[PDB]
């Protein structure tokens, strides 16, 4: 795999009404703090992206909300790293 220079992931089987709000509350009360948060409620893809302010709580949170049960759904996390071209 490829490396990686943020503190930000994307959840993705979590088809729920979740949103922003949601997803911080949980984060927050689980040990997580996040600095940016984002969900797509347009489709139904239930699919989500959270962002920390440290690296710490993005490992940790993404390898304790990796693979969870919720609302009979597994919800997963994995981080992704999209830079800009070299132009």
């Amino acid at each position: 795999k490829l490396p990686a220079k943020r503190y930000r992931i994307t959840m993705k089987n979590l088809p729920e009404g979740c949103s922003w709000q949601d997803l911080k509350d949980l984060a927050r009360e689980n040990s997580l703090e996040t600095t940016f948060s984002s969900v797509n409620t347009r489709d139904f893809d239930g699919t989500g992206a959270l962002e920390f302010p440290s690296e710490e709580i993005l490992v940790e949170a993404l390898e304790r909300l990796n693979n969870i049960e919720f609302r009979g759904s597994v919800i997963t996390v994995e981080r992704d790293d999209n830079p800009p071209p070299i132009r």
